[PDB]
């Protein structure tokens, strides 16, 4: 009787791709590690023309008796024309899977199922859960900063898209974020009149219908933001900080063979401690244009810093002689896909030019690597802004860069690199302190484990 | 039977030169016509009287008078070049008025004012002297200016809300894209106001003289008359060109000769000349690197005039030029002598009007890269109206993002493609250019009519 009574089940419905999947799987593992009678079923969605399928997930899970996965049938992808807004495209694709989600839940339903854990983009699934009397929990792969922005959309109408006019000078007061936020660091979606704003609006609208909001962040980083949100609107469900949630091993990717993988780390072994700058801009596989790539190459070479540069640019694009020089001196290396967590863990890495995706930020924080910000899409500009202006752990190259921005010149890049690699940088002390705080969050008795315990109690009670 | 005209060109040798060629043209056609040119020194820059006597050729019928210099306007106004210049010239009214009164006689028959000096028409009015507008630009620019009257004084063109907005301007056949309008039209810091204030006086002049020719824009002139009877007579007296080029800085021609010798060594019509005006502001480092790569990869031979520091160029670029000799870079260039050179087969130009006229005169095709003033408009018409040029960009302006090497290379190859459609129109435009200024040609007939109107 006691055993039956203790068994509980959660159904996870994460968004496609690493960046959304990694933390969600690590979360499923954290949960099961803290309740032997907690079982989880992960619905695996197939995104049109995209990797990170079963292979990746099973690799991450690496055997877990309390976690099983079920693939959802493939459905017709939405029209490409809707890509005028990635966010709206994603929302449309996910809502198209509602019928299959309902059908799959009906097939594995039992009376021990106590809830759904949904990604930000899958909140429409809340209604499906209600059909079965199953409550839903929001699992946010971003931070409390992004949550604050989404929760603020309630005070406005779905037709009032953010002004794309003078965002070069428009400070906004967003409850949750202490600093006035420059309008030019808001996500592209907020200004998108072709579905972007509508998508953000429609999703944020469902946030308050969840039984709880779980965030991949930690108390020492955003407790004041969480407190600020409550002090503003008590209608917000309970917020649980259970991070950092990271995949510290990394999983195999086709764009990186074992030989390539091994050589990168061995090359790093040969470099002086904290002398190498790592450059990586996410998992989307879309590089900067030719001119911009040339400017980065020249800036890197002119700075004299050693580097590991991950990019998918064609060889013909590089400045004449650059690649020859690079492999002649061996002062730098280029790869198509990097074993990021192993790189950030290496003693040779002294800096990280990042696109500021949240997982990449958490990883750099966990390893105490300083970041030179170069945001591009999603909420990366907001993350860059806070890293530089709020937490003071990063240096700004650009905090408002986005698709359509002008090319960043080699001279400006060279300047950022020198400041980043400066041993006497002021952010150095802050980064060291942030490393300690992120590590302590997840040890026994740390803020995140105390939080996960209470979350599990709330879920299964 | 002497008559005297007072010329007041805009500050700077660029304008002093254009005004002098015009003074020469008029005096050459009326032995009893004398011209007095008021020289105004641009805030700061020297150019005192070096180029003056340089191209003077001791013309008995032409005299130069230097007006005292005055405190230039505050640097803060530089947010709008046009408004800055306008303010400067207006502060010169007292001196202009005093100088006219000192040389006034029953023989003075009129004032010839540059575009930026048209507000001086009030000074001429005080002495009962008629004012003529002298445009160093073309009838397309005249058309745009005259159309400003259909707007308000604070209507700075929909607040740069230009992207697809098309405009119908009398005098210009094609609907004009809002993105090829001069920076001043969108400038809310005084640019639009300056243009509006000057244009507002165009119809008050006794006649409008333009550096252009009938075979090029007669239809635009006809459209204008047909659209507004208040427009005074328009006289096309160009091309007005200095076929000798600014001699000074004259120091026996060290760098000069270096340039011409290099060109003498290249195959005929194999060289692309790149030159972007006389204002001196160089494209930024990134853009300079993209032009360098584009040129090298394209395979064309080239003579590139620029003011970039040597350290900015792509690594290996400078060495390559010196070793393979396919191209070379220089600073200030003897542009007319270069365009006249048989080695030149193409010209990447900022599309300033004098550069356009000089290129048409020597039959050299242009690949357009406008930057400021009415250059985008000039570029637009060169490509879409006259077909004598190829467009790299027609809407480029300060603030535009870098034009990549790939795009430049494509432009260079099309420009140097002997089967391009521009080459045929170019030869014809060359003939029409030359024919405009010979006896019986349209511009000399116009000159006679103008002198008759002036001294009549
Ligand atoms: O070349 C790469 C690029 C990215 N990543 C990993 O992919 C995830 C990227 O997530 P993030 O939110 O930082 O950016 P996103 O790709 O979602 O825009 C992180 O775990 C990175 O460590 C990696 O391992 N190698
Ligand atoms: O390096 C140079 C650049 C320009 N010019 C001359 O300077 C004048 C430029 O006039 P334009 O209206 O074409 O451009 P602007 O300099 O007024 O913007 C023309 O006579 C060009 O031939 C020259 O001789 N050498």
């Amino acid at each position: 009787m006691s055993d039956i009574n203790k068994n509980s089940e959660l159904i996870f419905i994460p968004a496609p791709g690493i960046g959304h999947l990694a933390s969600a799987l690590e979360f499923a593992k954290l949960l099961t590690n803290h309740d032997k009678n907690l079982y989880i079923t992960v619905f695996c969605i197939k995104f049109p023309g995209m990797p990170f399928a079963d292979s990746y997930i099973k690799s991450v899970l690496a055997s877990q008796p309390q976690i099983q996965l079920i693939d959802l049938p493939e459905v017709e992808p939405p029209p490409q024309e809707l890509l005028k807004s990635p966010e709206f495209y994603i929302l449309t694709f996910l809502e198209s899977l509602i019928p299959h989600v309902k059908a799959t839940i009906k097939t594995i339903l039992s009376n021990k199922v106590v809830g759904l854990v949904l990604d930000f983009f899958c909140v429409s699934m809340i209604d499906v859960g209600n059909e079965f009397g199953i409550p839903s929990y929001l699992f946010l792969t971003s931070n409390v900063g992004f949550l604050s922005l989404m929760l603020s959309l309630k005070n406005r109408q779905i037709e009032e898209v953010f002004d794309d006019s003078d965002r070069d000078h428009q400070l906004l007061n967003i409850p949750g974020i202490s600093n006035q936020v420059p309008s030019n660091v808001l996500p592209d979606a907020c200004f998108n009149k072709d579905g972007g704003y509508i998508a953000y609006y429609k999703l944020a609208e469902r946030f308050r219908d969840t039984k709880g909001i779980i965030v991949n962040t930690f108390s020492d980083l955003e407790q004041s933001s969480i407190d600020a949100l409550y002090d503003h609107d008590e209608k917000i469900p309970p917020i649980y900080a259970v991070g950092p949630l990271l995949d510290l091993k990394g999983q195999p990717n086709p764009k990186l063979d074992q030989a390539q993988h091994d050589l990168i780390l061995k090359w790093l072994d040969e470099q002086p401690d904290k002398s190498v700058v790592f450059l990586c801009f996410g998992s989307m596989g879309v590089s900067f244009g030719p001119s911009q790539i040339r400017e980065i190459a020249l800036g890197l070479k002119h700075s004299g810093v050693r580097f590991l540069w991950s990019n998918s640019a064609e060889k013909k694009v590089f400045p004449e002689g650059f690649l020859e020089w690079m492999e002649l001196e061996g002062k730098g290396m280029i790869c198509g896909w990097a074993p990021q967590v192993e790189v950030l863990a290496h003693k040779a890495i002294g800096g990280f030019v990042s696109h500021c995706g949240w997982n990449s930020i958490l990883e750099s924080m966990w390893f105490g690597v300083p970041i030179l910000t170069w945001p591009i899409y999603a909420e990366q500009q907001l993350n860059a802004f806070r890293l530089v202006k709020e937490w003071g752990v990063g240096l700004g190259l650009r905090v408002d860069y986005r698709k359509g921005s002008d090319v960043v010149a080699a001279e400006e890049i060279e300047k950022g690199l020198k400041d980043l690699m400066d041993k006497d940088s002021i952010v150095h002390k802050k980064v060291q302190e942030m490393k300690e705080m992120s590590r302590n969050a997840v040890v026994d008795g740390g803020s995140s484990l105390i939080s996960v315990g209470k979350l599990i109690d709330d879920i299964t009670g």
